[PDB]
RNA sequence: UGUGUUAUC
């Protein structure tokens, strides 16, 4: 801090005013500081007259250079988007150009900015609170080759691409998700920890569900051609997703959604039938294997049943089936129990049955005995394990 | 008996 602007104490002088630090020409010293920048971060939520504004403006956001050091400081970041947001609210004749030269500095380092844990505050703050028509024009200034990965696996940087969907119309984005769904690109960003959750952000707002219902019809056949091309690329690559330590959160998303419906039924045909023995046996299909037996619908909800009691031969020696090895498996145990919590739902009412023109009880009621019966005869086996005391109390508790 | 994301003074 300068000389002039501290005590006796060689600390910041309190009854400081804005006034006099918009004068003096040091305010970069200030909002690098903690206890100045403070100052100022009050300072500017109190009334300004035109003057203070003008000066802010031109000292915060006015220069390139010392807007892209005070966006990429741990404290000045802060003041930034203060000063954006008097911008904003403040219509003068200087209004337009302000905006203007904002979204220039901004684009013209686009990704550096987005890749800055300080920075990608700024880039946030302002898509969401400048006017769509400049918002959209940043969205334009994003990266379309490798840096684009780079920013969607980036801890700070995946943040600006699902505020992008989230306040941006698709039409400014579709760029995204066409990259996305690259071969490739899908596997590397759907691999990574925060890849995947930008990939799930995606999907939840390209879902046709009550969240969307302000969409024109226009608007939802862009959505709905954007969803089918992303599905398609997903459902390519379904076997990998679904294995994967973080994708198969993207799997279980799709199958578990109802707005997701058509697409979870060819996630199920696709890579989850014939497969269900080896997939329920994985740390990570396991729970992909289970949400498609929560919410298959009825027919393949069959089919997946069948294949468990008779896709199977037994062990030559032993005679050891399908429901023996994932009973006292150590992921397939739980494939088991949500199976049999699914039947007892079914046959004491908490869960419809009726489906298809049909009401399907009698199905539900066939299985269930199956499993009551394996259950039965292993009872001793089964009790010896946490998972078989719970199928156990599971029975038990139906009888009640 | 079994997995992640949700990040600044």
């Amino acid at each position: 801090l300068p000389t002039w602007s501290l005590d006796s104490n060689g600390e910041m002088r309190s009854r400081l005013s804005l006034s006099e630090v918009l004068d003096s020409g040091d305010l970069m010293k200030f909002a690098v500081d903690k206890t100045g920048c403070q100052f100022l971060e009050k300072a500017v939520k109190g009334s300004l007259t035109s003057y203070q504004k003008f000066q802010l403006f031109e000292q915060v956001i006015g220069r390139k250079d010392d807007f892209l050091k005070l966006s990429t400081n741990i404290f000045g970041n802060y003041l930034v988007q203060s000063v954006i947001g008097i911008s904003l609210a403040t219509n003068d004749d200087g209004y337009t150009k302000r905006q203007e030269k904002l979204k220039n500095f901004i684009s013209s380092q686009m990704t550096d900015m987005c890749l800055d844990k300080f920075a990608c505050r700024v880039i946030q703050s302002s898509l969401q609170n400048m006017d769509l028509s400049l918002a959209c024009k940043l969205v334009q200034a994003l990266p379309r080759d490798a840096r684009l990965i780079a920013i969607c696996v980036d801890q700070n940087a995946n943040h600006v691409i699902q505020k992008v969907v989230a306040v941006i119309p698709l039409k400014n984005w579709e760029f995204i998700v066409d990259f996305v769904a690259t071969p490739e690109h899908l596997r590397q960003i759907c691999s990574d920890k925060y890849g995947c959750r930008v990939v799930q952000t995606i999907i939840e707002k390209l879902t046709a569900d009550s969240m969307n219902v302000d969409l024109t019809s226009a608007a939802q056949n862009l959505r709905e051609r954007a969803l089918q091309r992303l599905m398609t690329s997903v459902t390519n690559r379904c076997q990998e997703l679904a294995t994967n330590e973080y994708a198969n959160y993207i799997i279980q998303h799709i199958v578990s959604n109802d707005d997701l419906a058509v697409y979870r039924e060819c996630i199920i045909e696709k890579c989850l039938m014939r497969n269900l023995l080896s997939l329920s046996q994985e740390k990570f299909a396991s729970h992909v294997v289970e949400k498609a037996f929560l919410h298959a619908p009825l027919e393949l909800l069959a089919e997946m049943m069948d294949e468990i009691f008779d896709g199977y031969i037994p062990h030559p020696d032993t005679g050891k089936d399908a429901l023996d090895i994932m009973m006292f498996h150590q992921f397939g145990n739980y494939v088991v129990q949500c199976m049999l919590t699914i039947c007892c739902d079914a046959v004491s009412g908490r869960r419809q049955t009726k489906e298809g023109g049909y009401d399907h009880a009698i199905s539900f009621q066939d299985w269930l005995k199956k499993l009551h019966s394996r259950v039965t005869k292993e009872r001793h086996r089964l009790s010896r394990f946490s998972s078989g005391k719970k199928m156990i109390e599971t029975l038990a508790n139906l009888r009640s």
